[PDB]
């Protein structure tokens, strides 16, 4: 039977002397994306311990936190048919009981550049809510999804140089039929916005093959894709082809030993802020 | 620059005294699918060495031998951008100067299901010629796409049941922007075909969210997806949900248990047979 448990101290009282936990900390509304991390976990360790937390921190004045969607009861009956041990849903008093005053802040070169410049303090707000979530459950292993690609690497890097012995597992991008990574955030489009959102993965297949096929002006591809978006109504932050190892644009000499490469992207159809990336 | 070489001979001068060799192996009309393997190869070994060879023992006598698209000046052209320091490239009397009459033969149970069911004695001339190749190239890591996801079982436990000092290296399948996996026979296709052949992969993701969301019978979803492919005027050979550690489908316990699972399926459209899976 899953135990849902809202309290911090209760959460250490069910899992103490647990050495092998495989801990998945997602923001709810839960899909089969999130669904796929848990089967995974489950291969990496035992228990698997979900959590359920929408982290105010992470959001920005002018994002989205009121609207997030929350449906608690649906996550719980999935989850239920995932063999999960524990759901830890705490409430905001429970993270938070005071203002959190306490930051765990990433390198500037790595949390200030591509989702970090269009969205300030982010990755501030989400290594400052994993190192707690961590420090809660206590893990072995922690899942991370690579449809957030800088903050997998990220949170990788965290643990690594903060010195938390947790060993990060990398899970592959999980999309719809049409090609749209899948997401919570995917409710807020309208019909046509949701019949347009599959251009964004299309358009990063086409980067890929250009790469693939030979193209050394990286920069040109970028620009051509960014106006391909733009021209049908899209607001793109960027698309950028990096290196897997440091989120770095390759050099030329890099370009040609092949080191491996990334091209990450986020664009906006209306209000709603989509990301993507694919590994090339 | 690029060696291209035909002579088994010649090859061997080439790569004499090379101990970290990555080999990929082609029936050439090279796509961007095994432009992604020869850059993964370049990660796991040094030389990367290509082979493009049309292999007749892996061919039936109702299949499509004759027509196998051949554009060895076009492939020699992209090999060139993708740091490939030798292309084996023999010739029918090169690689089969008698009938060849010594055959690998792979278990009946991995074997004569699936495509092997499907197209008899195929494992056979595919593991022939794989051995040979191996034996011609020798190398440390050779690399393989899930694409042809039977086939990578196959080969990973042949060279570790002949003892062939050879590591498997897996890599992930290429599709095009409309999620069709690439294929050199995609050509075969009409266009009104290329535009329904994306159906396939569509139809493994939602075997995939069938699975993920919970649903246990696991034959009934793979018959749904059979009569789905029919009403749309495929003429499926399968659509079936196995274990990933030897392609057995997985008892009620192991399901419960979440063994890690793989969707496979095999369709025609007019006379192009494809070939696709998806990792559950
Ligand atoms: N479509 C997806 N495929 C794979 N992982 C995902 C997907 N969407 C979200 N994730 C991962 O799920 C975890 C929680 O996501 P979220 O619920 O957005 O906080 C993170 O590790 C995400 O990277
Ligand atoms: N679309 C694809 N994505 C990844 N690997 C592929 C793809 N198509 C073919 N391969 C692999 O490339 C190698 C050569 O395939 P072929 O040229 O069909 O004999 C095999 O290891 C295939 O599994
Ligand atoms: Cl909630
Ligand atoms: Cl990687
Ligand atoms: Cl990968
Ligand atoms: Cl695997």
């Amino acid at each position: 039977s899953m135990k849902v448990i809202s309290s911090i101290q209760e959460l250490r009282d069910q899992l103490r002397g647990q050495n092998r936990t495989a801990f998945v900390p997602t923001m709810g509304n839960l899909h089969e994306g999130h669904l796929s991390l848990m089967r995974l976990a489950r291969q990496h360790g035992d228990p698997v311990v979900a959590s359920i937390f929408v982290n105010r921190l992470q959001f920005g004045p002018n994002e989205d936190f009121d609207k997030y969607p929350r449906t608690l009861q649906e996550d719980i009956e999935k989850l239920q048919k995932e063999n999960v041990y524990v759901l830890f849903a705490p409430t905001e008093r429970d993270m938070y009981p005071e203002p959190q005053e306490y930051r765990v802040q990433p390198p500037h070169d790595l949390g200030d550049i591509l989702e970090g410049e269009f969205r300030p303090g982010f990755f501030t707000g989400v290594c400052t809510v994993v190192t707690k979530l961590m420090a809660c459950v206590q893990p072995r292993v922690a899942v991370f999804g690579k449809k957030d690609y800088q903050q997998l690497m990220i949170v990788r890097r965290m643990c690594q140089q903060l010195a938390l012995p947790v060993e990060i597992v990398a899970a592959e991008t999980v999309r719809d039929a049409d090609g749209l990574a899948l997401s919570s955030r995917n409710r807020y489009l309208s019909e046509a916005e949701r019949a347009e959102a599959p251009e964004l993965a299309k358009t990063l297949a086409r980067v890929r093959d250009a790469v693939l096929d030979g193209e050394r002006d990286l920069a040109a591809i970028e620009r051509r894709a960014v106006a391909h978006l733009s021209a049908r109504g899209w607001q793109p932050d960027y698309v950028s082809i990096r290196r897997r190892e440091n989120l770095v644009a390759p050099s030329a000499a890099q370009i040609e030993a092949g080191d491996p490469l990334v091209v990450l992207t986020a664009a906006k159809l209306g209000a709603t802020r989509l990301i993507d990336n694919l590994e090339i």
